Order: C-alpha cells, then structure tokens, then sequence
C-alpha cells in the first residue's frame, strides 16, 4: 500500500492540486475510463487500498486509509504515545477489512493500539455527531482542517463530536476533492479561509454514484435518462450530456461493465 503524504500545516494551492492529483493517479485504475474519466478499480484490483498522511501543525499527524474501489475513508490512525500507532476504524467496515485496516495503517503489530469509531462514515451520521443538521454548517479549510487533526492526532481522549468534526472536513477536503474537480477548486478559491461547502459541492458528494453510473451507461455522451442535481446557489439543474458534468468530475465510482471509453 502507498501513502500520499499532504502537510496540511504549511501549503499552496499548487501543493494541494498535487496532492489530490498524487491521490487520483494512485487510487484509479491504470485503464479503467468512461469519457474520457478516470474510473475508481474493481475491488478484486491491487492494491485495494491507498493511505493519505495528513501533517498538520506542531508534529500532529493523521493517516487517512481509503479504500480504492469507491474512494471511501475506512478510519484513520495517529502516532499515540510512545512507539504507537492507534488505529480507527469506522464502524461500517467489517469482516477481513476490518483486519486489513488494523494492518494496512499501523503495520507493525507490536506497538499497534486500538480506538474504534463508534458510527458509521455516512453524512448524516458525521452530521449528528457533529451537532448540526448539514455539514454545511460545518466550514471547510486548510487552517481548519489543521486544527481538527490537532484535536484528536495524540491526545487520548477526545469527544464524537471533535472526532465527527474532523472526519466531515478531511473526508471533503480529501475524497470528495479527489473525486470532483469542482470540490478542489472551491477549496483552492478559498485556500487562505474557512468556508462553508455550498449546495453544489454536497450535491455532487450525494450523487456522485448515480453521476458515476450514468456516465458509465451513457450513449454516445447522453446520459441514460435526465439527472437532476442541484448549482452553487442551490437551484435545479437537470444535466443531460456527459459534457455538463464532466468538467466538475475527476474519478468515476467504479461501474461494472464496458462503456464508451473516450
Ligand atoms: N470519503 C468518504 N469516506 C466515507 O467513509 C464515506 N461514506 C459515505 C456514505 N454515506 C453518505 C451519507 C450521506 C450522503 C449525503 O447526504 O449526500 C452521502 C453519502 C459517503 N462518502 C464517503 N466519503
């Protein structure tokens, strides 16, 4: 497994288009592509799995593990008192995977400890945790996102709150900026601020299977029927080509199938 490191405590927005495009070439397949779109591998693909090492400010680090197939973040770990490695999975994995999260981020099984995530990675969990309704209450940002891994990257104890704080803004400052091309630019617009994620970005975050499968089964560059998603004002906006959603998508989930490759 690679590891894409990012030191969040001290960045450009050069850095940050390169670290995203580091995570996109490593996490897509070498071939897989639906119009021309990098698409996400098929599960049984090798490596399943990419970490991304988050160094924030004052040697607080956090390493992100996600899985390549959907981009998904599985946990994350944390150096941890002396020799420590303390991994956290979320509660939505199971099985082997949850071994392979346990191995994959903190190798070395001797100084290897344990802090579960108690919930589950879906929004409107993070959301509860969090304490709001909509994450779009809960402002994204590189100095913000540096201060979530302080909260938690070391310290022993910290609530589901902080803990859902900082899986909200790191899960779109990193997956969901690596799968839209429209999330990394509003993170790059407002790179030296805090901002609050507008209707389009969490629109795109919550349809970005269904956008996946359409481009996947579109013909000849029409999508299979009308997908109705919503712009940065909030407003209905119903695409119909592969071309009015393309520019704002950089990874494909993985779809099943054949599909008009360029
Ligand atoms: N990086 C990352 N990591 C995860 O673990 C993860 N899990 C999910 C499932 N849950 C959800 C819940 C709500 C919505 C939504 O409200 O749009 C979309 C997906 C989605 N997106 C995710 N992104």
């Amino acid at each position: 497994v690679n590891t894409i490191i990012y030191n969040v405590g001290s960045t450009t927005i050069s850095k940050y288009a390169t670290f995203l495009n580091d995570l996109r070439n490593e996490a897509k397949d070498p071939s897989l592509k639906c119009y021309g779109i990098p698409m996400l591998p098929n599960t049984n693909t090798n490596p399943k799995y990419v970490l991304v090492e988050l160094q924030g400010s004052n040697k607080k680090t956090i390493t992100l593990m996600l899985r390549r197939n959907n981009l998904y973040v599985m946990g994350y770990s944390d150096p941890f008192e002396t020799n420590k490695c303390r991994y956290h999975i979320f509660n939505d994995i199971s099985g082997t995977e949850r071994q392979d999260v346990e191995t994959t981020l903190c190798p070395n099984a001797n100084s290897r400890v344990s802090k579960n995530i108690n919930f589950d990675s879906r929004y409107p969990t993070l959301e509860s945790k969090a304490g709001v309704k909509s994450r779009s209450q809960v402002q994204l940002g590189i100095q913000i996102l540096d201060s979530n891994i302080g909260k938690i990257s070391g310290v022993m104890s910290f609530t589901e709150k902080t803990e859902a704080e900082f899986l909200l803004v790191a899960i779109q400052m990193v997956s969901e900026a690596a799968r839209f091309k429209y999330i990394e630019n509003q993170v790059k617009t407002n790179f030296n601020r805090a901002f609050n994620p507008n209707p389009k970005v969490l629109n795109l975050q919550e349809t970005w299977g269904k956008i996946s499968t359409a481009i996947h089964d579109a013909k000849n560059g029409v999508l299979p029927k009308p997908l109705e998603l919503v712009d940065a004002s909030g407003a209905k906006w119903i695409v119909l080509r592969v071309d009015e959603i393309k520019p704002d998508v950089a990874l494909l989930n993985y779809v099943g199938g054949s599909c008009q490759t360029t």
